[PDB]
């Protein structure tokens, strides 16, 4: 039962289907009256550690086949020739088979990196004309699509298996074996925790794990002449595969009662999603003054919900794309949303997303159509999705029937109160405590109309000039901004 | 005349054209002075029960040909060799014919599951240099485009006939033999039903059936050691007589359409202001018809498409409707297909023309079809001049009285007797105006609040959607 991290459900099924039909002795097969499977093929993303699995599986099936290995080129040697060779490794098995056919000979052949003559030659040997059973062949390849259709068909390669990147629990299994090997000998790093490593990594192919640990070992070697694992997390991948930290640079500071009302309302919306059998799709939008901080809030709502799949959609990625191309990427995101039973998606800068321009007005029809249809569009029954839109300008959106589409509308107004502004200032903690008092003295009797994004920028702008200057400059700046 | 279910029309024409000119004895070919057809070709979709049909045709042509079977690979053995084989099977027919050429020998050869030298080699055998007539070869294949160019033209394979999309019945037959084998053995699965199995799968090739069976055997082995429903998940309430009345009027349109020859087409238009539930009502109308082919087209299916592509989809669906004797077609989000935007105006004209023209257009004689559309903006549509094109106008309205409201809350059964007792006490006598779906939404928006904040939140929502 060792060793292979994760892939136990998949392993159990695959194992059962290929091996069990062979294993039952001996009447069971005739009672079934079903011919033995010819081959099993596994296709995986690179770094999924296919080879070890194949050697192990082959080893597991027979005491000794004993294993046959084929070079990747396969058809090397021009004169005759290679075709004959492709015929030949099969040929040994078939010879054994003609010599003993009935019972009990098994040969294991594996093809790594699986046109003209070779397609037919292999296809002919694996199935037909007569017999050719009592042997199995496994092909390991990075891409399914590359491979030939004929093999795919039931028969010669009836079953094709796809290996997902290891699960967090699975990831824990792969890390767990290397860690365990390190565990058995006395030396270890106390700081490192298996659970912590597992929670930290979602994306990684197997390979990634052995690689990171090995690299950590190298850093440790360097040390001799968290810890090393933490350093590997810091660098090593290169993983190749949702950052909220890029959308909440600045904190959901509790500047105001409005912040709380919007968030509690967000909780009402997630709660609303949780069941929602009567209504499948959840649509929410945020309408705010520019520099509203609406997007920080939306990102925070997505983080708070923690639905199994939450993916941000970004305006920034769309830039410079053909309008049709913009639609295409967008649709692609939409289908990606489908897989989770419960799911959250973000629409940001919709005025920007649309490519809407105030003069004209001139705007992109196709993007608008994708947006318009999806809220009406229904995810398959069972699986569900919630939609969040951030809009700088409300009226235009109302105008394109977009408002009509959304289930709920929320407002996140700029603070109109000097004291709330003061509270926000305290939360940001930038200027000194004398300054806090002076600002507090100035705000009373005055009305403030400024966005938080704008506000952070304003504070920062006032700060660079010298201390006597900062109070006056900031007040004057506020006056101008007003 | 047996056995092949359906495919009597295609069969009748095909048998006649290939077989009748040869069959007629004997002055007829000369009196006609027309050369016998070299071959007949059929191209078909997977799961069509092809092998049996080919067997039947070959059997039908001669008392005994007697049948020639060609292996799928055909050309196996590169070295000499294959070329000799491809030339050779033809060669035998040629030998018999040269030996007796004049009258009266016919040989039938069939190649299953269809370049360089072989292209020319086959063309040469089928036609020329001299004669090579008095034999026929039929090729049956899943995809048209793959096969060679030289062939299509009148002559070697002058007529190519395409079978209609595969009958389930055959699929049921191929499955039926394997199922029968399991029936035959004592062992069987209670859960498997021939009817269920046939109904779930459409696309699949023959091959696929025995394959599925192998998989079922494997599962047993493991043990020993176009949807109507999805579209309308909610189902339909009947709060008001108008609501019943639209279904009755719709049913009447269907009756008219199916029963009467005089109008090939009727156009069904639903007038509602969104968020109306009318789209659903239209789908329902289609369901009640029980028409042989009813297809509902969804904009999302067309989402992100270029104008031309949407139009092509429309053409495909509608053309699909033409082939059937009669059909019901439901059109949804008519504004969206149009891509009307109130600003502008911006809309796609080309689509407007395709739909509007087709709407006037009628299928070839002996067939009739029914078109149903959902429109947000009857006024805007009339402004286009498209509304005039539609045969009939039907209007579906949002609730207007407190009474329709409680009847709906009751039919849905979400709120308590108490809840409904408070709501009625807050609406009865007053005036309301809210579409059905938002209501179904607000309902969910109120169940999210605590058991005591539900009434207030509900009434708050209804206070906003005014
Ligand atoms: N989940 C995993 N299980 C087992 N081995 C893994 C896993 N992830 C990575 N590996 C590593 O990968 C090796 C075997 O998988 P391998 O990388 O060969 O798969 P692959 O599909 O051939 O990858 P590639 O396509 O990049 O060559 C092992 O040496 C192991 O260290
Ligand atoms: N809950 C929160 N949400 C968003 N931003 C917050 C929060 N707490 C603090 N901030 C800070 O407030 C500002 C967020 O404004 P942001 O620019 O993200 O809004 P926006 O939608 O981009 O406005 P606009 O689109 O009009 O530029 C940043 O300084 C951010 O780091
Ligand atoms: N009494 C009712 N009549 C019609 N539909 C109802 C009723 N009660 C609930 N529904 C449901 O309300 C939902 C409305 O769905 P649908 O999108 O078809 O409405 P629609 O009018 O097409 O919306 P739109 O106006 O955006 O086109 C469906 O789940 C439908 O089954």
């Amino acid at each position: 039962k060792m060793g292979i991290g994760g892939l136990d459900k998949e392993f159990s099924d695959i194992f059962r289907r290929a091996f069990a039909s062979r294993v039952f002795p001996p009447e069971i097969v005739e009672q079934m009256g079903c011919k033995h499977v010819k081959g099993i093929l596994l296709y995986g993303p690179p770094g999924c550690g296919k080879t070890l699995l194949a050697r192990q599986i082959g080893k597991m099936l027979n005491a000794r086949e004993p294993k046959v290995v084929n070079g990747p080129e396969i058809l090397n040697k021009y004169v005759g020739e290679s075709e004959a060779n492709i015929r030949k490794l099969f040929a040994d098995a078939e010879e054994e088979q003609r010599r003993l056919g009935a019972n009990s000979g098994l040969h294991i052949i594996i093809f790594d990196e699986i046109h003209d003559t070779v397609v037919n030659q292999l296809l002919s040997k694996i199935d037909g004309v007569e017999q050719l059973n009592n042997i199995l062949v496994i092909g390991m390849t990075n891409r399914p699509d590359l491979i030939d259709e004929a093999l795919l068909r039931p028969g010669r390669l009836e079953v094709k298996m796809e290996i997902g990147l290891p699960d967090e629990k699975g990831r824990l299994q792969i890390l767990h074996i290397h860690t365990a090997r390190m565990r058995g000998h006395q030396l270890l790093s106390a700081d490192v925790d298996i659970k912590e490593l597992a929670v930290e990594t979602k994306n990684f192919s197997g390979a990634e794990l052995e690689g990171l640990v090995r690299a950590a070992q190298s850093t440790a070697m360097n040390r001799h002449i968290d810890f090393l694992a933490s350093l590997e997390n810091d660098i090593k991948p290169a993983f190749g595969t949702e950052d909220y930290a890029s959308y909440i640079m600045n904190g959901i500071i509790k500047w105001g009662d409005p912040v709380t009302r919007v968030l509690d309302d967000g909780e009402l919306l997630v709660q609303q999603t949780k069941n929602s059998d009567r209504t499948p799709l959840v649509s929410v939008l945020l309408e705010g003054p520019p520099h509203s901080g609406k997007t920080a809030l939306a990102a925070k709502i997505a983080e708070e919900s923690n639905f199994p799949f939450i993916k941000i959609c970004s305006p920034d990625k769309m830039i410079g794309f053909s309008e049709t191309a913009k639609c295409q990427a967008m649709k692609k995101i939409f289908d990606d949303a489908y897989k989770s039973q419960l799911s959250c998606v973000v629409v940001d800068d919709i005025e920007r997303l649309l490519d809407y321009v105030p003069i004209g007005p001139r705007f992109s029809n196709l993007v608008l159509q994708a947006l318009l249809v999806l809220l009406k569009k229904a995810p398959p029954q069972g699986r569900k999705l919630l939609i969040i839109g951030t809009t700088s300008r409300k009226d235009v959106l109302q105008e394109m029937e977009m408002l009509n589409a959304f289930s709920t509308t929320i407002h996140v107004p700029n603070i109109a109160t000097g004291e709330q502004l003061l509270e926000a200032l305290e939360l940001l903690g930038n200027f000194k405590d004398k300054e806090r008092t002076t600002i507090a003295q100035q705000v009373k009797g005055k009305k403030v109309w400024i966005g938080i994004k704008k506000l952070l920028m304003l504070i920062e702008m006032s700060l660079q000039m010298d201390p006597e200057y900062r109070v006056r400059k900031f007040l004057a700046l506020l006056r101008e901004e007003g």
